[PDB]
């Protein structure tokens, strides 16, 4: 006798009142994991379009509690590592983006998507158990796509900006797996006489680890700007759980000391004033 769970999958941030059901989830790889947190279940499905009455079954054999986890758009931008039924366990590491030293492979154009399902239960159909059960998937976006300006800058050219996170590595739940930090690909454009602009795909924001924005001098190496993004965000408005695309400003002036050399003095995230130097 044949068992399993349909999952519905839909995204619904927190600030959402409605919840929706992005069409840019392409793939799938949902997985299932029992009372222990080892792994049950493998599945793989292709051709994804999400909606409001789509399913798709999870099978499952023996009886009992069982949690899934859901990958949306799992690329060959990432190296996989091992995944054994009855072996595998909630917590190893699922997932690394695939880097070039501690370059990450560049990911612009691509989103990323994880859900927990609530726990679910196959009951012994034996007794009053019903045929396969059904239960809900919210899909949150781990891609940010995230924007950086300096501006008012003498030879914009002349400087780099630079995203580092120890972001590109995750357990089969979808929490960050602890790693190196991983550089993000900065494609840029020197926008005014006095502006540079950066524009990077970066995976999740979150506090826990290294999320080092920061701004160097090319000739000289000469990094005059670092900071946090993370904390500067949380110092909201600017709530991580519910946004993806961040427009970064980060005015520079002459340091006026003895250095001739720029600082940054103020950095506006999403139209509000963070911090002033």
């Amino acid at each position: 006798c044949p068992r399993g769970v349909y999952v519905n999958f839909y995204s619904q941030t927190e600030c959402a009142e409605n919840p929706s059901y992005p069409a840019e989830v392409a793939r799938l790889n949902v997985y299932a994991f029992d009372k222990d947190g080892i792994l049950r279940s493998a599945n793989v499905f292709e051709d994804v379009q999400l909606s409001a009455a789509k399913e798709w079954l999870i099978p499952l054999e023996k009886d009992g509690l069982y949690t899934i986890f859901a990958w949306g758009n799992i690329d060959d931008h990432y190296n996989i590592g091992e995944i054994k039924i009855g072996e595998t366990t909630k917590q190893q590491v699922l997932m690394r983006l695939k880097q070039d030293g501690k370059w990450a492979t560049n990911i612009d154009g691509t989103t990323l998507w994880y859900a927990t399902s609530p726990v679910v239960e196959l009951k012994n159909m034996e007794d009053g158990a019903d045929q396969y059960i059904h239960t809900r998937a919210n899909l949150r976006e781990y891609t940010n796509r995230v924007t950086v300006s300096v501006d008012s800058l003498p030879h914009p050219e002349n400087y780099e900006i630079k995203l580092a996170s120890s972001n590109g590595s995750y357990r089969f739940d979808g929490t960050v797996a602890k790693a190196d930090s991983t550089y993000y690909p900065g494609e840029t454009k020197v926008v005014g006489d006095s502006t540079c602009r950066a524009f990077f795909t970066t995976l999740k924001l979150e506090s826990g680890h290294e999320n080092t924005l920061s701004v160097t001098h090319k000739p000289t190496g000469r990094e005059i700007f670092r900071t946090d993004l993370v904390g500067a965000i949380l110092s909201q408005n600017i709530n991580l759980r519910c946004i993806n695309d961040f427009d970064i400003r980060l005015v520079a002036h002459h340091c006026n000391c003895p250095d001739d050399t720029y600082v940054v003095v103020q950095i506006w995230i999403n139209g509000w004033l963070i911090h002033s130097y």
